[PDB]
């Protein structure tokens, strides 16, 4: 099975899932002075109040926050989307070290880690169609770097050890999403696709500018996960990332100069 190790980490997955090296692959580099700025595109429209965080579940591969999307409760909208995007699930991709963790880059430059918030276009009615189509997912990516605490991670933080190892979940209710968005949403974005098997090229990314600080014990307890289950050798759950990929046929807009 795929995972991020010696014998079946990123340069081994197009064996199994050859889109791995496909036209619109994530992540990719952002460079700063290559991306164009685009006055049209629409500032986000982030809309959170409603949320309804469910459960935080291991998969084996990074930790998923869920969120009932069976209505319109914590939406995305606007910038360079077109309809109305669902927040399904939030993971991170983190390192080994602080400077390492973070999939995209910005102008070469790691960051300690990388929230995922998954959202997925309404008008294909569930997320398991949303995949299928060029245009189904948003996917908004902020940066993590090490410095101060961000207050609200930390009831992130303080039930990982309920979720140590693969396949075990925990009620995870009232989680407001809204804590782990920095002041800015100035963005990049550019078409791209899932950064896991099965890599399909599904997603519109939207890149966040402005980095959340975490402290150093925040992202440590992240690093205390496993990618195993229980009653298997420990692996600890740590550079769970996908290295930049090609960034062939495709143009990085900026919502900012
Ligand atoms: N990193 S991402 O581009 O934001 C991303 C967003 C949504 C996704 O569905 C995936 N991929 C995924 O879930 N693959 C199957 C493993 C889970 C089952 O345990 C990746
Ligand atoms: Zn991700």
């Amino acid at each position: 099975h795929w995972g991020y190790g010696k014998h079946n980490g990123p340069e081994h997955w197009h064996k199994d899932f050859p889109i791995a090296k496909g036209e619109r692959q994530s992540p990719v580099d952002i460079d700063t002075h290559t991306a164009k700025y685009d006055p049209s595109l629409k500032p986000l429209s982030v809309s959170y109040d409603q949320a309804t965080s469910l459960r935080i579940l291991n998969n084996g591969h990074a930790f998923n926050v869920e969120f009932d999307d069976s209505q319109d409760k914590a939406v995305l909208k606007g910038g360079p989307l077109d309809g109305t995007y669902r927040l399904i699930q939030f993971h991170f991709h983190w390192g080994s070290l602080d400077g390492q963790g973070s999939e995209h880059t910005v102008d070469k430059k790691k960051y300690a880690a990388e929230l995922h918030l998954v959202h997925w276009n309404t008008k294909y009615g569930d997320f398991g169609k949303a995949v299928q189509q060029p245009d189904g997912l948003a996917v908004l990516g902020i940066f993590l770097k090490v410095g101060s605490a961000k207050p609200g991670l930390q009831k992130v933080v303080d039930v990982l050890d309920s979720i140590k190892t693969k396949g075990k979940s925990a009620d995870f209710t009232n989680f407001d999403p809204r804590g782990l968005l920095p002041e800015s949403l100035d963005y990049w974005t550019y078409p791209g696709s899932l950064t896991t098997p099965p890599l399909l090229e599904c997603v519109t990314w939207i890149v966040l500018k402005e980095p959340i600080s975490v402290s150093s014990e925040q992202v440590l307890k992240f690093r205390k996960l496993n990618f195993n289950g229980e009653g298997e050798p420990e692996e600890l759950m740590v550079d769970n990332w996908r290295p930049a990929q090609p960034l062939k046929n495709r143009q990085i807009k900026a919502s900012f100069k």
